[PDB]
């Protein structure tokens, strides 16, 4: 079952506070150092139920996986040497986790079978299938290309060049993947740059990997397979989607200022702070830096007054899981904030359109919802926002429309209840307590 959770009217939100690590990251370092040859040492992996997800599927193919202090060690299997898991790979909710795993493993030749939960089930596959049976796997899925899934590799994949027809870092990811073991070059084209952890992190585990860059904008990665990977010392930085939820209610609420540490500041990550910069937003870049290989820069927030903004298509990419909060954010700007290219959206850990819109109008906004785009209007000083009656808002098992409606809450005159906390732990399971510390009022049922 689920739990509620109402967000309250709260006096300013202040503190530092260092936010956990990155997801996209930290999926990453479990699978690269189980497959690695040797040891892969993990600093600061958030290690939410997504994360442990990963390295459960990964201990079931071989690698060793363990916590000593605070560190996350990993003996890897080396690549090509995944062994047949015995039972099925549970992702839970970890879109990530499963779709690159699928093109990780489906081009071993064993059998390997991908379950998850009510909301996983329901996402296509088909983006990361299709590649992978141009690959030569053997995929049993169920209708419309949705799990459970079963693949079963040949003994000789083919290499692919494969442009990717939207902009997923994890269909680029799975076909990059699904390269490792595949002989030849496997060449993944991405018209529009997506996240590029999976390129970063491979090109440091020794991998042949090469991207290239056109004028005009579109990426060829070309990687060389069957080559070695090693082991690394891996230093993950602070998720800047979670850091999303303090920052704007920093913003939001009257009288606060809010230092997020260590956040990773990678420009396909940063869309979101470009935007309510444009705003009008009052956030300082404090000591911007390099730490394990990427760019990272502590944040200063402090309550700002907002004004709707266009945001262009072509910047979705670099900020795709936070038009939920952004959503949220204009409903108390001054003015119309027009969001459009939201297709992606729709088939999220719950369709993320569709569920902002009806939470923002259950609690009072006045927004349009389009086929792929959003238009919300705000009211700065949030009276007739929330809702009086405490009618919670549907999450459908997302865990980032729970956060974005309970941070609304901290603003609106009106509390704001959501039907379920429970899912916040897949990727941010420190938020109830982060909050609480700046001095959010959130009670949970
Ligand atoms: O490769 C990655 O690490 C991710 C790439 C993106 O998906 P696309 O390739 O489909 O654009 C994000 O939207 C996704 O974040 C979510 O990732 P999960 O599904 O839960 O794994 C999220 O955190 O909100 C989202 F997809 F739901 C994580």
């Amino acid at each position: 079952s689920s739990r509620p959770a109402t967000a309250r009217k709260s006096s300013g939100l202040s503190g530092t506070v260092r936010i956990p690590g990155d997801k996209s990251i930290s999926h990453r370092s479990f699978m690269f150092g189980g497959l690695a040859s040797g040891e892969t040492r993990i600093t600061g992996l958030l290690e939410g139920e997504d994360v442990i997800n990963t390295g459960k599927a990964m201990q079931a193919m071989g690698a060793r996986i363990r916590k000593e202090g605070d560190t996350w060690i990993i003996d890897g299997v080396g690549n090509g040497g995944l062994l047949a898991p015995e039972a099925p790979l549970d992702f839970g909710n970890a879109g990530t986790g499963c779709r690159l795993t699928m093109g990780l493993v489906g081009v071993y030749d064993f059998d390997s079978t991908f379950i998850g939960d009510a909301s996983l089930t329901k996402r296509p596959m088909g983006r990361v299938l299709n590649p992978l049976r141009e690959m030569g796997v053997q995929v049993k899925s169920e209708d419309g290309d949705r799990l459970p899934v079963t693949l079963r590799g040949p003994k000789t994949p083919t290499p692919i060049t494969y442009r990717v027809p939207m902009a997923s870092a994890q269909v680029k990811s799975a076909v990059l993947l699904a390269g490792l073991n595949t002989p030849g070059i496997t060449t993944v084209i991405e018209p529009i740059m997506t996240r590029d952890h999976t390129e970063k992190m491979l090109q440091g585990f020794g991998a042949n990997l090469t991207v290239e860059t056109d004028a005009d904008g579109v990426r060829t990665i070309r990687l060389e397979g069957r080559g070695k990977l090693t082991g690394q010392v891996i230093d993950v930085p602070g998720d800047p989607s979670s850091t999303a939820f303090p920052l704007v209610a920093a913003l939001l609420v009257p009288g606060s200022d809010v230092t997020i540490l260590n956040v990773l500041m990678n420009p396909t990550r940063t869309g979101l702070i470009l935007t309510l910069q444009e705003m009008g937003a009052d956030i300082e870049v404090i000591n911007p830096r390099l730490a394990g290989g990427e760019d990272v820069a502590d944040l200063r927030v402090r309550s700002s007054t907002l004004k709707g903004v266009t945001v262009p298509e072509d910047r979705a990419p670099s900020m795709i899981d936070e038009y939920p909060i952004l959503a949220v954010a204009a409903a108390f700007a001054e003015g119309a904030t027009v969001m459009n290219g939201l297709e992606e959206l729709r088939v999220k850990e719950s369709d993320r359109l569709s569920a902002v819109a009806n939470g923002l109008k259950l609690n009072g906004v006045d927004c349009d919802e389009g086929e792929t785009s959003l238009v919300v209007r705000g009211r700065p000083d949030g009276k007739g926002l929330g809702n009086a009656s405490g009618a919670a808002v549907a999450t459908h098992l997302d865990h980032r429309i729970a956060m974005s409606f309970l941070v609304m809450g901290l603003v609106s005159e009106n509390p704001v209840t959501v039907d379920d906390a429970t899912m916040i732990a897949t990727s941010f399971p420190e938020f109830m307590d982060l909050m609480a510390g700046l001095g959010a009022k959130i009670e949970l049922s």
